[PDB]
């Protein structure tokens, strides 16, 4: 079994066309989390509406009519609802308005767009989101900036969260499930990006893209019950500390107290498969 | 030895971010290309201003003053003049104006950037382009529509040029050489992108940008004159045409005559290794046998 052997700071959030910048974890009012992008098992299987390539992640497609856009794939085809919560790779982003670049084919010019992802008439799951002044016409667009939610009012930028992609929260839209610490100290690692936009945004998520693109590639035979991994100094070899990756698509670690974590470790390293261990292995405090 | 086990369609430019929408052949007024990124050895070795992540891919980042910008590397460290022809990332497509969507960490709103890559103010090579009504501040940029180029003028687009990155055609600015079609009837493949825009404008690239960062990773130890390949259709496992991939990082068929090459092949394949074969390997047209 393998990782890609590219240090973390060479690597792309898998959320949205980033570069990493730091490891986190969450806030303590944070316990699991429910990205749809940046979803694969260590198998190989994508999750959610995670794309293998960066080249659609957080992109949309779609007609306006100056009223509603209608949403296909990113490759023009059509999108119905059994398929998924939105298009493959369309913005994840809960807890704040997006801006999204729209450009054309065969015209000059972009356009941002505004989108707020609260009220009802935003139903990507139904292939049907608010024009919101968006002239007639068919766009490609990709998230550019974000700023805080327009409602509730005063809302923060929260991106731990996924927008309502339904015409309610109640309504199914086959999300990917929900991925929880899984006990015992381990606390669960997200691969961090700065994201313009008027505050000091950063982006989690729980894989590089790479990382999707490679595991979905060598689409592994012989996934234990977790992967024990040394984050490595490349060039000394020195062993920075043992996290495990999970068979859902996700990394832990015990941290060495509130101080002394993931995020105080250069973001210079490589991940390195060195075996397959039990369910309840105990790491290493970081 | 492997390449990703991926089918092309799901893969992405190397020039831009864009997916790949077919396989082609040069123009037949380009025999040689000299882009800049998706330049990977088969043994690992990124080439140009090539990145390994497509986050990198035809950005810039830099500080307006209002006049010119001033370059760094997209994480904010330095760029020197030694280092290359621009900072990693920074676009490669020559025959064109470009677009480029400014962004601000810490600030509201996005701004276009309109690029002539042909004025003598046009030096990312010594760090300093024209800021072209950019207000002072510093910003990120990724390219997002292209259109003709405004010198010289009434000029087509034309995708298979890189820019001038020096302050002079004369100017030696450590670009990563040319790549030219090795013979034995063999001709090279691009991997295609369409790009927005006002026209219909088609991107070549010599690798698609998720086989840079898989070379990259895994540097092969045991490269061989040249790597024989399949193009396999993954579900029925047939081979649709042998490929040479080269060591310096680009693949070759032989067409099937004027009619049938690259372009008619489908672009859900895979490619796959077989072999390391000598050089000089006769390939069969593609499609035949
Ligand atoms: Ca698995
Ligand atoms: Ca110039
Ligand atoms: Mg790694
Ligand atoms: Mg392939």
């Amino acid at each position: 079994f393998t990782l890609p052997n590219l240090p973390l700071s060479s690597l792309s959030n898998s959320r949205a066309p980033l570069p990493i910048s730091s490891m986190g974890i969450s806030p303590d009012n944070v316990q699991s989390v429910q990205f749809q992008n940046g979803r694969c098992t260590l198998d190989g299987r994508l999750v959610g509406t995670t794309p293998v390539s960066l080249s659609h992640v957080a992109k949309i497609r779609g007609t306006s009519n100056g009223t509603v856009i209608n949403l296909t794939e990113l490759d023009g085809t059509p999108f119905h609802p059994f398929e998924g919560p939105a298009p493959i790779g369309f913005p994840d982003l809960g807890g704040c308005d997006w801006h999204i670049n729209m450009t054309q084919f065969g015209h000059s010019s972009q356009t941002q767009y505004d989108v707020d992802t609260t009220p009802d008439t935003f139903v990507p799951h139904l292939g049907s989101i608010q024009a919101n002044g968006i002239g007639s016409g068919n766009y490609v667009g990709v998230l550019s900036w974000i700023s805080p939610p327009s409602h509730p009012s005063g809302s923060q930028v929260d991106l731990w969260k996924i927008p309502n992609y339904g015409s309610s929260i109640t309504e199914a839209t086959h999300l990917a499930p929900s991925v929880y610490p899984p006990g015992f100290g381990e606390v669960l690692v997200f691969f961090m990006s700065k994201m313009p936009g008027p505050g000091a945004y950063n982006l989690p998520c729980l894989l590089p893209q790479e990382y999707i693109s490679h595991l979905a590639s060598e689409q592994a035979p012989t996934i234990g019950e977790a992967a024990l991994l040394h984050y490595v100094d490349p060039d000394t070899g020195r062993n920075l500390g043992e996290f495990k990756a999970y068979p859902d698509g996700f990394l832990t670690c015990v941290p060495n107290g509130a101080s002394s974590g993931p995020q105080q470790l250069p973001i210079n390293g490589v991940f390195v498969f060195v075996s397959w261990v039990s369910r309840f292995y105990q790491l290493k405090p970081v």
